[PDB]
């Protein structure tokens, strides 16, 4: 049976005090409303009618790629009405499941288990079991059904003690939904039109309401300030890193690690304290990577081990190579395997060799270096006034002296020898040695103003 | 009514195994005393008698600035005793409250609570709730005023089971203290003069004690080792953190967050994992600061990202500039709006001109530059032998090539260019192209020895 | 009495998800195995036999130099069969305590503790006390004796309610092992040999067999998964935090400070958040150590204050140096007193002489630098092509100007001066002063391409 899903994402968010709207803000990287989207791809809908409203040209912006019907509401009328805008949209046919961009751990698995209860022209709706169940609606059973939710205000001093409550997630079919939703009123303290209501009409009308709980209570948490938020976010990384863990990544302290991406890896994979791994991350066999390290959008080769505090964007790592401490790999960097990166060091938009060595004080960009070279401590690579960040090219074998300056554009060719204190603006041909003549001035007997 | 406070800190603190007395250890970088005195400046005290005994030398160092009455103890002969050495300067109307210099995080919002409570010639008892209340005094009420405090060992079995207990916190008036204290006596196990007595001297004198409950139990919690003391500091930080994160500061995760000193903030601000702010720091709208940084007494303006493992202290960043990953930032550096500071690049005490970049293995000391500069890779500012650190001033729309030495005292002129591997040690000229020749010789065919 | 232990160190490990066996995955840097090794030799046992099996030839390699009896097990029958192979070797008089090295945090404490409560001819058994001890075997007193160990499977509905489990460790005499092993059978689901089996027969032999509690259920807990071992270690870490919070030295947060190895201290020393101390290390008296730093392998003086972000290892500072931030200490780095090492500095295998600064942007390596040297900022020590890693001489008093390369082998006399942008490869004789004579083009009225 086919499936769509809507999405209730117009809050203001005022607790945030931001200038964003409030399913805009990010958990491990990503907008709280589309890990409900993605969820809501995984269940496989048909459709996302996405209910927006506050912050609309910065929704609009932000989330300008994602395949979403955008149904607009222009005033708070309450849950009910805010589904009733998609519901012309409803095939008759197929079950719609409601959620909430701002309760974004929703797990796909339980809600496939939500839809897998839902009996034939009736209503399944998602429950929680709370220790404290002040404020939140109860489930009144009759028995094993769902005959009433009763709101705190109303609750008699036995269903008080209720504690399985009212989440709001709910599936039920198109047909059934436009149905009922045409019948809902708004006679209540607020005046505005509930989509709890559907329970009550449901019964009225002699149709079956299931309910289904809830694996975690988190993953019905709604964040309304960035508390909530901060909450949200480090339940989310205890269960991708105890994920990684029963998976063999050997995580150090897993309340000391960040995943804001997805991450592939191989086995024997080791990460110390306090590393960042954000967008696609790819790691092979026997991967070490040190403390402090930050990577973000990477693939790392097997026996690859990355050294404290290195921080690595949009690059590619051979097998074997070492990297770090202090390393800067920024994008289009691409070391071949069995190189050697090391403190203080920048690579940005280069091809290293396999085998050279760039191990100290060093910046490296735009250029093409070969296998087996030699980049000495304080080598630079740059540009005349007015360029227009041109290319160095380096071949094979070439050792290249210390605190050298190398001026694109340039070529050195295979086996050429730089001596140190160099600056290079002519082409170097192949086994060319080029040393720069001093001239000093030597005094004898200087006494230091000591 | 005025108020004035007692602070009781004459402490050795044995069990810190330290050379400092016990109340000097620090709480978020500030001694557990000062919390106490700063928080009796809050509640409006005119005095604050503080009586002090061990590290006598190192407490009047420490806190030589402070407004306090220095009264010292020359021996241990209990809280009452201690007390009744500044008794002589209350006045007979005015409150006095009582604190301890080792319970740092007793706040103002309980205190003025337990002023409030104070009946007209009695006493303010400030008490909590344990779970446990095993070794502390138990509060007997008759009915809801506070008749006794029964210690543990003269507890009967249903006193044992009272909840409610002593912090040592009290708030009586002046002329009170002053009669009560000279009718203490010491006839118990130890031959101390107790303040716990003043209850029972009170309720003898037909005088009304009332209690006031802690909100925390965390704020009448003394630190009598390290242990301890970094229970404080959590518990501390996480309070800190807590109140940010409602205000709207994005902070990823509060646990691992820490303010030594007072935060201002705009609406917007993202605060990564492991940062420390420290002293006092101003942040604009929307700054971003990543993984790792330290910001000691800095102003960052609207729209500053700061980058990884960036430590700043004592400096000023204009509003849209950009700094990171891997920045310092020493006293009286003075960036600009848009300016670029990149990796591996230190500035100490200079201004840097809109929109000027350092972006890689550079020291800028003791300079100014100034508007739409270029400052290459591996660019130095150095002095003379025997030199007293002079200056070094680059005007605006200069380009520095890389691996350049600036020898200072040196000017460089507006719209300048200095070409890669240079010595500066004379005057550049407005519009002077500055370029080295270099001595090379070249060998052709030489084989490396590989 | 003398003392043996047998260690069980055979299995798989198949959760793991690693070409490892199960015991030489580490906690705080040490094989789990290696955790139980060295704790049952603090007890003072005379021979230590290791039962190993899956991944043998890499138990041999990681674990060579451990002074262990290797017993192979070839098949899985059982602990009592394990325990069996060992046997032979067990003296008649002489008690044998049985561990388990995939349960690596059993402490010597609790070990003497149980081998001082074992009867003579009789058995000690080391027990825990669960709230829920679904799944484990209970036991059962008669009186203040252990009668018999029953399984989950096994027990009545009272039974069920003791929350008195077995551990799996045991004390008895040698003699008796032999004895009991022998009359162990497998009549049971499993087909095994069952060490608890001895309790029963113990019993059935008129032989006492006597409870000892275990202070902590973490110190019998094994880990069969990464998410297990992560567990453990953070209980390990936060016990060695403890201790040393309790021993006077202020760790600012205990939840991120991570020993892995061992640590001697002074007093009034401090560290602040996510540092990491490896191997042996020694910090004298109040030694400050900021944000960030690895400490592997080194020796402290007193009065060093080590900056944010800083690596050392293999290395040794005296008394009143500061390092860092951004500082790199490689392995044979030797710093006298009063030494100062600053941002983006590495010292590989060199000796620098009292009150030596090297505080900017500098390679030194295979040198030895004398007392109250300059050494300038981006100075880089270099070799020839095809040369081994020669030495720099640097004498006492010397004056090194930024950005020179000081190329190997090459000695500096005392009080030699070196101007800036220098490139020194013949010997600097004491007082000579060597400035490098440049060429330069001005060309006036250059425009720039702006
Ligand atoms: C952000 O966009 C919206 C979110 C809404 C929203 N978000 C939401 C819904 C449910 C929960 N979760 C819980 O109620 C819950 C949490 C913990 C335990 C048990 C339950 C959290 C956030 N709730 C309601 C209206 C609404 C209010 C209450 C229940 C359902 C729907 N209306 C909303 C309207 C919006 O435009
Ligand atoms: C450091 O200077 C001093 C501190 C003292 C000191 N510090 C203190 C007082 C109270 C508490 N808090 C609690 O007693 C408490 C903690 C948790 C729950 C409930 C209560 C902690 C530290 N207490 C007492 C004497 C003293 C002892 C006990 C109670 C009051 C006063 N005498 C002190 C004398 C000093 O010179
Ligand atoms: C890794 O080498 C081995 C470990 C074993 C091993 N490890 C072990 C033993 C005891 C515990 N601890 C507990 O049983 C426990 C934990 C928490 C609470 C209470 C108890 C953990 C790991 N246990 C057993 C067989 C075995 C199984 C169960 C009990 C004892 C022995 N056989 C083992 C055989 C091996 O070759
Ligand atoms: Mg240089
Ligand atoms: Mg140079």
């Amino acid at each position: 049976k086919a499936l769509s899903a809507v999405i209730l994402a117009a809050g203001k968010g005022t607790r945030m005090y931001s200038d964003l709207p409030k399913v805009l803000h990010t958990i491990a990287g990503k907008p709280m409303v589309k890990h409900v989207i993605d969820t809501a791809h995984q269940l496989g809908s048909e459709n996302i009618h996405l209910i927006y409203g506050h912050g609309g040209d910065l929704m609009r912006t932000h989330l300008a790629n994602e395949q979403v019907n955008w149904v607009l509401q222009t005033e708070q009328l309450g849950t009910a009405h805010a589904v009733q805008q998609a519901a012309p949209f409803f095939k008759d046919n197929e079950n719609i499941v409601v959620l909430y961009g701002d309760a974004p751990l929703i797990t796909k698995e339980t809600l496939e288990k939500l839809i897998e209860a839902k009996p034939e022209n009736g209503i399944a709706l998602l429950t929680v079991n709370l220790d404290n169940p002040t404020g939140y609606g109860r489930i009144i059973r009759e028995n094993g059904n769902v005959v009433a939710i009763v709101e705190q205000k109303d609750a008699n001093a036995e269903q008080l003690n209720i504690k399985e409550v009212n989440t709001g997630v709910m599936v039920s079919d198109g047909a059934s939904f436009k149905k009922w939703l045409a019948r809902v009123g708004n006679n209540n303290a607020q005046g505005e039109y509930y989509l709890t209501d559907l329970i009550a009409l449901a019964n009225q009308d002699n149709c079956q309401v299931v309910a289904v709980q809830a694996t975690d209570v988190m993953e019905v948490e709604g964040a309304n300030n960035r508390l909530q938020l901060a909450a949200l976010e480090r339940y989310f990384q205890n269960k991708q890193a105890s994920k990684l863990l029963l998976e063999g990544v050997m995580i150090y302290d897993p309340a000391r690690f960040d995943l804001r991406g997805t991450l592939e890896h191989g086995k024997d994979v080791e990460i110390d304290v306090n590393v960042i791994i954000e967008g696609n991350v790819k790691l092979g066999d026997r991967v070490k990577i040190g403390t402090g390290c930050v990577l973000k959008n990477v693939v790392i080769g097997n026996d690859v081990e990355i050294k404290p505090y290195s921080v690595l964007e949009d690059s590619i790592v051979g097998e074997k190579a070492a990297i770090g401490p202090f390393s800067r790999l920024r994008p289009g960097a691409e070391l071949a395997a069995e190189t050697h990166v090391g403190n203080f060091v920048e690579i940005k938009k280069s091809t290293v060799g396999k085998g050279s060595k760039v191990n100290h004080l060093t910046y490296v960009g735009d250029s093409e270096i070969g296998s087996n070279c030699n980049i000495g401590a304080g080598v630079i690579t740059c540009n005349y006034d007015g360029a227009n960040k041109f290319k160095t090219i380096i071949g094979d074998d070439v050792f290249v002296g210390s605190d050298t300056q190398l001026v694109a554009p340039v070529k050195v060719a295979n086996g050429a020898t730089i001596g140190a204190g160099t600056t290079i603006t002519r082409d170097v041909g192949e086994n060319e040695l080029v040393i720069t003549r001093v001239a000093q001035r030597h005094i004898q007997g200087w006494q230091r103003p000591i």
